């Protein structure tokens, strides 16, 4: 547990292992900080000062981002019957005086966050870096629209807030490289997609003109490209070609041939491209990540080789491993570390250490050990640190804790009003579970809240139990059953302890890693909806009124989806989700073609679909196939290389 | 172009290249024929006699298979108002006298086809190989049903006909190995799938008991596992959780979390397993194919090495290459073939040829050359054989022929009754197209009807044109309209020729390969429907009547799907197709739960789904990802490897 304020004493001995820390967890530092400048030079202090306020910044980034539900409609005041809810949302819309407060607080942190790299980049460099120049200008745009409501065309604030939220996060920008690096391949294949629509849209207009079909549905040619596009999605499958089938039965041979080519041949081949084009772009990000590693190791190799000859004595590099605080006794480990990499140079047995050799060294060590084990810095003035047989024992606990609920809920079909003997069993079970995590700080380590992936995900849920049980009878109702389903992620911990089964073993570790790995790649799509909603709120604001007469003819009134409606922002975010899932997405396309009365409404849903069935095929479906083959072959090699490494 | 009747002269010199032919196109021969027995022993004659009647057999296998639409309903005669059509099909159902004519002729070929391996396998061997023991017994079951004609429980004929059709074809059996070799992995993951239905079905029953939701939809717990299964398919997405959403808006955060786990995380991970389990089973079929190759080369290496020492002089193997009819200037490249394929042994420069070395020889030759070029052998007594500048030229030919069609159809929106100057342009264009294939027999070769993949697919449509134009004015109406509509495979010939474009190069080189590669793997699924139809015809025969009162309440009458009906066989095959595509598949599950009045109807559609979303994820979607990476890397390698392949 060495220091982190460590590139500021900055010895050749000392400042190495901070750089060696920077390879293992792999955080970047700026190329301005990578070239020169130290914590003695009062710039690298501000680098680690930035990472102190990181949780301050991400608290702001979602604070800015979640304003978009809470801000009002595009047209509250032009609209009549404004305060009523004619199928509007739930949220309170913030008043204009309240609107200012939540933004001025928001902007001032951005003005810190955007101009904090002045403290460790030069102003003639900071304004040159051409990534900030986007982000700086986005701040100015909010600074305008705050001033407009301070002074009190269509208020283009919320599009920018997304773009601020996309770029600021390191993960979403790293996602966003994989779009623009690959988007030349997707729009490429979008043509040959559109070709086998237009050709196959045409033949149905050719074949079915004089029959009942062209009389009924396929009136225009443009009626077909409209319809046959929906059948490319197959979310309207038999309703299209009933009167083609009802007239002649042999007309089915067309449509069942079309969808086969449509779904089963093309849409997979769209996925075949995008998953294949993913691999090249992912390789460019990985190699772009690994060039960061060697370029940071070049600063590390130059920090030691002060003779500047490119060869370092071994005792010069052995001695820093205790300062590395990696392993405890070091008599002959580095002699073993020669054969662990491919070849020994052995021109001198110890004296010659080449540039690429040490770059292989620090990269190798953290894989085998994971022994750095660094906790957070504590004050010793309190000193609060208190100084599968058990696995099969805790296999039994979450069994009987689970069946306690199903007994409680088969009491609820009996509807016991006398829960007095059953409330004896209620409060006791939450008191139990805090004891099975207790041996871990007795056996191995204290700060493993951030270590086990279960403690990454259950740590709220582990501690939320008895604090919910506390205000049960001391509050002397709706929040009472709020716990009564919350006491069920016990099975989710029972999942992982059942997930030691070797029969499920590859499928286990993917779905574990599937939550952290696909958090940016689903995070970007959540930002994409925040674009499409804020378009559609402004396009379709007060459109579905209370008494709109074009409404009740259409499909939203037939199937009674007279909710989601786009009539403000959080109503829109649900509505784009159904268009994401493709559950009956042609209702809205059929509805807003009538509620706007125009065919330029069809633009909004197709432009969703193309970018969606890029992004669903891009980052959902192509990752899982990459993520499984990561988790599969490790299990396939851990037995085989465990025969080697032992 | 030597003979094929060639292992019956059966020289050590001669009968080699017939075995060398058997490696190149790779047909199997039986292990009885592989062990011993020759065309002198007459058994090898019956082997090639079998492959003469191959097209006779596949003409029978679809003849037997297509009786199942043409055979009648399960209950014509118990049903009242039998001859009327109350949402029944189109086909004429075969009369019982005319039925047996189509069956006795069918069976007599099977009795040839099943007992033809008597002629080249011993009877104590033929009844031992346990493929036949299935297949012979299936013949007996049909032989029963012909006796049932003279008598005039539920007539289980048509299930067997599929099983006969599956096993007889070599491709579908090779598909069917990949099921049973992998089905232990799929049902393995089906349980862990079923768990994250049940648990996620459970919480929605837990959450929504006291609210409006459990009052309205989620009445039973079994009501939820019913509903939440449909939302795993998302073919009923907002209709489920409207009254959960209409009451509390926060209930959406459940459902949008469920489908993400449901579709985007699980269903890909089901596809991740099945595509990964595909690779191992496909490797077993490939290695099972390649063991056939070396074991056939062992008979070839033993045919030459008559000294039985395992080493063959090169002039013994040089001399047969002219009998192979492979290449013209032989002795200059046979020394280069030492250097091209692999490394030379060079203990003797030519004298020593090992067992595995010759196995490397004949394997590599057919790749580089393709110079065997075997035609269909003619009688010379008639002697009917008559003894990209052009590519950019025939690029232009279809274009002006294509725009002639769209001019003809924009005449039809004008509706010209005077087609007399326009019929000058009609008949002339079909006469043109037979001339662009004509240089191929002048430049390169005659029998390339089976060689170019375009001539594999266009050859019916290439020649159908002028014979459709012939009976236009000499018949002095509805049929010649469709021929006017048929004038469109020209752009389908443009599809192949245009993808010399490197921008689209890999994509349709897949799609070319995609039709023959996925012909068995879609063929099996077509057989799977012929199982599920013949179940559902017998289960649901006269159910959707004319005046059924339970019918008009349900969804098939609401959305007017009163076709797609199950009330005979070909209504079923359309109907299972919609359940295959997943276009509104919950209508039938909602309908036949009412029209049978029972909950055991739900079995039929779920058991469809699990086997289907095996087989769609199995053999559609896993192939295209395998097939693209076959087509992609060959384009990626040949540009670099052609500098080495030279
Ligand atoms: C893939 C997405 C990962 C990111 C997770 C989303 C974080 C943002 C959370 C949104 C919370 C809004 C809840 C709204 C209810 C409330 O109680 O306030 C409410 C809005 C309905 C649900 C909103 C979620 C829609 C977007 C999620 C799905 C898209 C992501 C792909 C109604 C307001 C009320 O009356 O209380
Ligand atoms: C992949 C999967 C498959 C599915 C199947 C379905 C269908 C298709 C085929 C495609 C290719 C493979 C089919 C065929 C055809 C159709 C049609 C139907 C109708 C009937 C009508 C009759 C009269 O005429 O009336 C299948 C379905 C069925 C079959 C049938 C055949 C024949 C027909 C006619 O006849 O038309
Ligand atoms: C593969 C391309 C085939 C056809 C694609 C081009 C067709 C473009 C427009 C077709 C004509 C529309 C017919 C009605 C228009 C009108 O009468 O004004
Ligand atoms: C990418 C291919 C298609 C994308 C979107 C499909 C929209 C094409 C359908 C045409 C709209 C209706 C035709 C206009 C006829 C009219 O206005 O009278
Ligand atoms: C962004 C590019 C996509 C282009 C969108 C579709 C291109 C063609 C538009 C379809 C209109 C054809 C309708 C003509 C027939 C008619 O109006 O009567
Ligand atoms: C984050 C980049 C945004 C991408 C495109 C945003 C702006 C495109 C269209 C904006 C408003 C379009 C609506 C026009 C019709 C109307 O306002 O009534
Ligand atoms: C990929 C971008 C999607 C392309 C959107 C297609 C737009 C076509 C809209 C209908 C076409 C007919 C235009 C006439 C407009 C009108 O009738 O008012
Ligand atoms: C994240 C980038 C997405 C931007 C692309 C979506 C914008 C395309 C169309 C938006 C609405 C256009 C149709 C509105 C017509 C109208 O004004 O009535
Ligand atoms: C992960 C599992 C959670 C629960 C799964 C087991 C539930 C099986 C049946 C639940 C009880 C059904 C309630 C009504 C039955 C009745 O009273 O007849
Ligand atoms: C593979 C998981 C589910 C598969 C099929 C889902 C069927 C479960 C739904 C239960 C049916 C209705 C409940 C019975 C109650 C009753 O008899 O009224
Ligand atoms: C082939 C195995 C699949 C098993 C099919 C589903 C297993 C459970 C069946 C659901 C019935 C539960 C309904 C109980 C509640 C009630 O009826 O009141
Ligand atoms: C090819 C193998 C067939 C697989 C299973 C076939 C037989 C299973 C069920 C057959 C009939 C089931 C219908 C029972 C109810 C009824 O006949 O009324
Ligand atoms: C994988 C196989 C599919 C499993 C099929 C689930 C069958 C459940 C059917 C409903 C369960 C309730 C049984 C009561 C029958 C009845 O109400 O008549
Ligand atoms: C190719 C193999 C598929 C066989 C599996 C399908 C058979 C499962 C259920 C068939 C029908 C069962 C439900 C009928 C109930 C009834 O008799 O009313
Ligand atoms: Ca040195
Ligand atoms: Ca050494
Ligand atoms: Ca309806
Ligand atoms: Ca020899
Ligand atoms: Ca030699």
């Amino acid at each position: 547990s060495e220091a982190i304020t460590h590139g500021t004493p900055f010895q050749k001995a000392a400042a190495l292992v901070d750089l060696a820390e920077d390879g293992i967890g792999l955080p970047v530092e700026i190329l301005d900080q990578s070239s020169f400048g130290e914590s003695a030079r009062y710039y690298f202090i501000f680098t680690r000062l930035d990472l102190i306020w990181s949780l301050n910044y991400f608290a702001l980034l979602f604070l800015n981002f979640f304003e978009q539900p809470l801000w009002c409609e595009k047209n509250p005041k032009p609209s009549c019957k404004d305060r009523d809810y004619y199928y509007l949302g739930e949220l309170p819309y913030l008043t204009n005086a309240e609107s200012i407060i939540y933004e001025v607080i928001t902007l001032a942190i951005l003005l810190v966050h955007t101009f904090f790299p002045i403290s460790y980049e030069g102003s003639r460099i900071f304004w040159t870096s051409r990534l900030n120049l986007v982000k700086v200008a986005c701040v100015v745009i909010l600074f305008v629209d705050v001033l407009v409501d301070f002074l009190y065309p269509f208020r283009i604030a919320p599009y920018v807030r997304v773009i601020i939220f996309i770029l600021s996060i390191r993960e979403l920008r790293d996602t966003l490289v994989l779009l623009s690096g690959m988007l030349g391949t997707y729009l490429n294949i979008l043509a040959l997609w559109m070709l086998f629509l237009l050709f196959a849209s045409w033949i149905a207009f050719v074949m079915f003109e004089n029959t009942q079909q062209g009389l009924t549905v396929f009136t225009s040619y443009g009626a077909t490209l409209y319809q046959m596009f929906i059948l490319f999605t197959t979310s309207n499958n038999p309703d299209v070609w009933i009167p083609a089938y009802k007239s002649s039965r042999w007309s089915s041979v067309f449509f069942v041939l079309y969808v086969l080519i449509g779904v089963y041949f093309v849409t997979n081949l769209i996925l075949a491209v995008v998953y294949d084009s993913f691999k090249e772009q992912l390789a460019k990000q990985v190699s772009g990540m690994d060039q960061m590693k060697r370029r940071m190791l070049e600063k590390a190799f130059g920090l030691i080789d002060s003779d500047k000859n490119g060869e370092i004595d071994k005792n010069q590099c052995i001695k820093l491993f205790e300062q590395l605080t990696n392993y405890r006794t070091l008599p002959k480990i580095s002699k073993e570390e020669f054969g662990l990499i491919f070849d020994e140079l052995d021109d001198t047995r110890d004296f010659k250490i080449n540039k690429d050799e040490f770059a292989d060294l620090c990269q190798a060590i953290a894989l085998r050990f994971q022994k750095e084990e660094v906790p957070s810095l504590f004050e010793h003035f309190p000193q609060i640190y208190h100084s599968p047989n058990f696995g099969y024992a805790i296999s039994f606990i979450l069994i009987i804790n689970f069946i306690a609920v199903v007994v409680e809920t088969t009491l609820n079909i009996e509807e016991s009003s006398a829960q007095k003997p059953w409330q004896v069993a209620e409060f006791v079970f939450g008191w139990i579970y805090v004891l099975e995590m207790a041996l871990k700080i007795y056996t191995y380590g204290f700060e493993n809240y951030w270590r086990e992936g279960a403690n990454r995900f259950d740590f709220l849920v582990t501690w939320v139990i008895v604090i919910g049980e506390t205000a049960t009878f001391i509050t002397p109702f709706s929040n009472g059953q709020w716990i009564r389903y919350l006491l069920l992620a016990r099975m989710l911990r029972l999942i992982r302890l059942l997930m030691n089964v070797q029969r499920y073993r590859a499928f286990i570790a993917t779905f574990i890693t599937l939550i952290p790995s696909l958090m940016p790649y689903l995070g970007t799509i959540f930002c994409v909806l925040c674009i499409y909603c804020s378009i559609g709120v402004q396009v379709f604001g007060g459109l579905v009124n209370a008494g709109n007469k074009k409404l009740f003819e259409t499909e939203l009134a037939e199937d009674d989806y007279l909710l989601f409606n786009f009539n403000d922002y959080p109503n829109g975010m649900v509505t784009l989700f159904n268009l994401l899932v493709m559950g009956n997405w042609q209702v809205w396309m059929e509805s807003y073609k009538d509620l706007t009365g125009t065919w330029w409404s069809i633009t909004y849903f197709v432009s969703f679909y193309v970018i969606t069935i890029l992004l669903l095929l891009n980052l959902v479906v192509a990752f899982v196939l990459e993520a499984f083959f990561t988790e599969l072959d490790l299990e396939e090699e851990e037995k085989c290389q465990g025969q080697d490494s032992q």
